[PDB]
């Protein structure tokens, strides 16, 4: 029941962010929430081309790196690449079919587009520091440690996408599909979208930043300068992305948008909390693999763990959730220089 | 079912463009078809911002235009805006769930992104030539003369999207849904994709170009020059988009990418021919409405009609279809100054 151009003349200022009438005319002279137009405008102002960044000295740097530091650097990079691959396509596939206001539809497409640029920047780095990129790319798919840390991301998107197709195809109600009873609840689909967004928020605001810290640890040593420039550019974009998800989530929570979404956010709040706690643990467990061959001065399991708790508390407070970790000062204040 | 990250390590160089394993890793160091990587790079190199184009004198030009000329200009503008609205979201929603090679997936997202910029440029023009943009935007949705192709265009996309969902959810076979038999055939889905791409090819290659002729007719008289500068940039982008669809179609019909599609294409060749001619006829009929109050310098029903046949012959030959019209030289050579 999805349509690429709804024929009903509707007031786009009165539609909910999600599950309303599919967006027909793409107009940018007005909006229900100007924050999304501001984000589009900002993201477009930050346009950059990865291949332009000089990474010619990164190969020399990387090669001269101690084997365990090469492991740390490359493992971190492979994970970042995995996340960008997923983020380049997922916002579009999972959210586009559910958006009902123009400013948000375009923001998602612009956000997704910027992620593909991030993916392109990683190919630029990889092909300029290793002999055969295929070994790195193939390992991204097979490496159990990497998939372990990312476990739950693709699965959630996939479930939302499948439920969305059922909704568009069958509509609300209880159906019989190949002799099986299939329930299609809009309320349940809204919950799935809401939690998916919370998961994306944790991905954008936590997972990416933990990886930035690892990348910048080398920048502090005056090594991998090209990669550092790229990470700074990526981080600038990620800041906009997480601002977008925090606003989507807090607007839904306020009750100023879909009233039902406000109820759902409230009733499903323990689930929001649980997903952050789980994401944090996954980022922490990754330390065992990252530092399996040894750690670096100023970068080890303890420091990584401390940073995960530090940033997780900050991000959770931003969306109104209780803090799971003990409060503490930034364990790596040097990262500010790069953000 | 569809997945945002296929867990199977596959050779992306051997996958078909569509219907193969969903793309997992987004890499750009290699391609099965380098044309898509080349298009991504070219499109990125062409990035432009609408707001940076001076359209300050277009308002006075518009107000000074004879009433029928305002009709010609604004009617054409509304149709272009309609097409961009559809093109900004549709390639992503319709193609992303079916692509199996990375270069094509990212090209589609880049292509779609560029279309959203075009939509933004139309808001920029509209808000600078009319007092209340809402009048223009609302008419785009309900305008009977405009909302005719939109229906046909959106139909091909909507049908492909719906059948794609059934395929991902139920797979091939004869199913039952609420007492009704539902047949899912990959062959029919492949045909729907081919028809959809052919329709998009006609949209990018003919529909947009016919509209450019009208916009530049004003440019030739040194009027609506802000609009003209924006259309020049848009046309530069559409050239890339049509190149992309032409390669997709030719690769699918040749049999080099998927024998089944090649078999299907030959089977529905007459249908695609009629589909193309129908699009040309619709563009032609638009003249009765466009020049109902009168015509202008270098632009009239007959000239437009000639240009439609001229461009259609070229585009159809480019994708292996017979020529439906009498051959002849460009009826409006002056258009080359802008294209
Ligand atoms: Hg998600
Ligand atoms: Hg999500
Ligand atoms: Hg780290
Ligand atoms: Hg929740
Ligand atoms: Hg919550
Ligand atoms: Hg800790
Ligand atoms: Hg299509
Ligand atoms: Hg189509
Ligand atoms: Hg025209
Ligand atoms: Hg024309
Ligand atoms: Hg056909
Ligand atoms: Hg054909
Ligand atoms: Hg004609
Ligand atoms: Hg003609
Ligand atoms: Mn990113
Ligand atoms: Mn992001
Ligand atoms: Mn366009
Ligand atoms: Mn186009």
């Amino acid at each position: 029941a999805y349509t690429t151009f709804s024929q009903t003349k509707n007031d786009q200022l009165k539609e909910p962010m999600f599950f309303g009438q599919p967006v027909n005319v793409a107009r940018y002279d007005q909006q229900k929430y100007d924050i999304f137009e501001k984000l589009i405008e900002k993201q477009l102002s930050f346009f950059w081309r990865p291949e332009e960044v000089d990474v010619s000295r990164d190969r020399i740097d990387y090669q001269a790196l101690p084997e365990h530091e090469k492991h740390i650097f490359i493992s971190n990079l492979k994970y970042q690449t995995l996340l960008e691959s997923i983020q380049g396509r997922s916002p579009n596939v999972a959210l586009l079919p559910l958006i009902s206001i123009p400013e948000l539809e375009t923001w998602v497409e612009t956000w997704a587009f910027s992620e593909t640029i991030h993916s392109r920047s990683y190919t630029h780095i990889i092909r300029n520091i290793v002999n055969d990129p295929s070994v790195v790319f193939d390992d991204i798919v097979t490496n159990e440690q990497i998939q372990k840390r990312a476990e739950g991301i693709s699965s959630y998107y996939d479930e939302l996408i499948e439920m969305t197709s059922y909704w568009h195809l069958l509509g609300e109600g209880t159906h019989t599909v190949n002799g099986k009873t299939v329930t299609v609840s809009l309320r349940e689909l809204k919950k799935k979208l809401y939690l998916c967004l919370m998961s994306v928020n944790a991905l954008e605001a936590i997972r990416f930043y933990v990886s930035f810290a690892c990348s910048f640890a080398f920048a502090e040593r005056e090594l991998m300068e090209g990669n550092a420039k790229i990470i700074r550019l990526i981080a600038r974009d990620e800041a906009l992305h997480l601002t977008g998800t925090q606003h989507m989530l807090n607007l839904l929570r306020s009750g100023a948008d879909d009233p039902e979404m406000a109820e759902i956010a409230e009733e499903c709040k323990q689930e929001c909390y649980d997903l952050f706690v789980q994401a944090a643990q996954q980022e922490k467990d990754w330390a065992d693999y990252l530092f399996r061959d040894g750690s670096m001065i100023g970068l080890n399991k303890d420091i990584l763990c401390q940073y995960v708790e530090y940033i997780t508390n900050i991000r959770m407070q931003a969306v109104g959730l209780d803090l799971p970790f003990n409060t503490r000062s930034n364990p790596i204040p040097w990262i500010n220089t790069w953000l």
